[PDB]
């Protein structure tokens, strides 16, 4: 399991919708940020309401 890490302002501001949390890990020295969706939505970005 890959520790997870708070994303930097920007992508914490606005790149996860539907009150979706930013999270961050580091793959092979990359950071690759991500959306942890609330219940109900999907995508990217948890854009889409599923």
């Amino acid at each position: 399991t890959f520790p997870t890490y708070k994303c930097p302002e920007t992508f914490d501001a606005w790149y996860c919708l539907n009150d979706a949390h930013c999270f961050a890990v580091k793959i092979a020295d990359l950071p690759v940020y991500s959306c942890e969706c609330a219940i109900g939505f999907m995508g990217q970005r948890c854009e889409y309401k599923e």
